[PDB]
């Protein structure tokens, strides 16, 4: 049945609360209560639900300053973060992870993971309606194999702002897909300040917020990452929606090989795109890039090894790129290696499509094309083994689009060349 720690107390910084008895969940599901201030750093066993209603902005799993963290490596239940909201006036109600006296590099994740806390790797975690999720100061990282967050959450990165504070979510290693419908933006939503989502597993994370700020990107190492906020709300409204504005340098999305960015929601940040990009979720969808709080270009970072795809069911429904800014084609490769190959676009008509001749199929507009060093590029196109196609690249009225034009129902063998060799 039930065990319940009862830890709370209207405590103080010098007056904190440590509890650090080895848990074995045997049947029991455990509740535990916190303090304001307080050090939960016990050992956890089992694999029943394991609810932690937090009572303040100084609750560490592990010990305070994110010094140590207990195991919990032989946990594979159901985490489950609430607020706790008894003692009020707090900064947030939630959990602060610790980073065990280790520093975390985003440009290294391989060289970075085995070092890192990875304690929550295999069990679930649910970030509840009002709780936060945050980590110290410095530059740190956490694995969580499977997080899920509920709108009115918070995915808050470092306690405190500064530029030398960044955290880094390692999520998805359970291989299944999530949801974070919950805000991912740093404390007094400050620039300098990074927090930053690293994708990993094969599974697809959903993202929905409408004000987020992923000031730390969100990097796709593996599997993928739809971006499905409320576009036209964000739009109307002026919202930063899934990602947030980070400006005309950095990435808000790096994409890297064998990786998918989609959704029906839109990026306010570049998308530097490596890999791939599938517009909507598993279906028909747009997908955007603009910046409606700021008004600033964004651009689509185009790579050698891009692929972009394109399910088409009718000339009324097919996927669509819009981009409110330039199409930026770098002729650099992940390796910083050049390479004369162009981003590959696959034209994918549905099983039970309604396509005639004479449809045009806007695929991609853009503000303009461009390129690092001004070198001129088309798009390569993987065609499908159906009806016959003319591709048109147009630049009109200071304007660019991608069009797929439908010129026969027969097939003229436009697809028996692979073009990904
Ligand atoms: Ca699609």
């Amino acid at each position: 049945n039930v065990k319940e720690l009862d830890l709370w107390q209207d405590n103080t910084d010098a007056s904190y609360v440590t509890y650090a008895n080895s848990i074995r969940m045997g049947s029991n599901d455990y509740k535990v209560y916190t303090a304001r201030y307080t050090e939960f750093n016990s050992v956890v066993k089992g694999d029943k639900n394991f609810s932690l209603y937090c009572g303040g902005e100084r609750t560490w799993l592990g010990t305070k300053n994110g010094a140590s963290y207990p195991s919990w490596t032989d946990f594979k239940g159901e985490l489950h973060i609430y607020p706790y909201t008894k003692k009020s006036g707090c900064g947030f109600y939630g959990l602060l992870l610790s980073h065990g006296g280790k520093t975390f590099n985003p440009e290294d994740v391989a060289g970075s993971l085995e070092k890192t806390n990875s304690e929550l790797t295999n069990c679930t975690v649910t970030l509840h309606n009002g709780a936060t999720l945050a980590m110290w100061t410095g530059v740190r990282g956490v694995r969580i194999a499977e997080l899920n967050t509920e709108e009115g959450s918070i995915i808050l990165g470092p306690a405190k702002k500064g530029s030398g504070n960044g955290s880094y979510y390692v999520l998805g290693l359970s291989g299944n897909d999530a949801l974070l419908a919950g805000q991912i933006a740093p404390t007094g939503k400050d620039a300098a300040t990074k927090v930053g989502i690293i994708k990993e597993g094969a599974g697809t994370y959903r993202i929905t917020g409408n004000d987020n700020l992923i000031t730390g990107a969100i990097r796709i190492l593996e599997g993928k990452v739809m971006l499905n906020n409320d576009v036209e709300t964000a739009r109307t409204k002026k919202m930063a929606g899934a990602i947030g504005a980070l400006g005309s340098t950095n990435p808000g999305v790096y994409v890297f090989e064998g990786a998918a960015i989609g959704g029906t929601g839109h990026s306010a940040s570049i998308i530097d795109l490596y890999g791939n990009m599938e517009p909507g979720d598993n279906g028909i969808g747009t997908l955007t890039m603009a910046d409606f709080v700021t008004g600033k270009n964004v651009d689509l970072r185009l790579r050698p090894s891009s692929k972009l795809y394109f399910e088409i069911n009718s000339a009324e429904e097919y996927d669509k790129v819009i981009v409110e800014g330039n199409l930026n084609h770098w002729n650099i490769g992940q390796d910083f290696a050049p390479s004369d190959k162009t981003p590959i676009i696959y034209i994918q008509p549905s099983e039970n499509n309604t396509l005639k001749v004479g449809d045009r199929l806007t695929l991609i507009s853009a503000k303009g094309k461009t390129a690092r060093e001004d070198i001129k590029w088309n798009f390569r196109i993987q065609y499908p083994k159906s009806l016959t196609w003319e591709v048109e690249e147009i630049e009109e009225n200071g304007t660019y689009s991608l069009v797929a034009e439908v010129k026969s129902l027969d097939y003229s063998g436009q697809g028996e060349v692979d073009v990904d060799d």
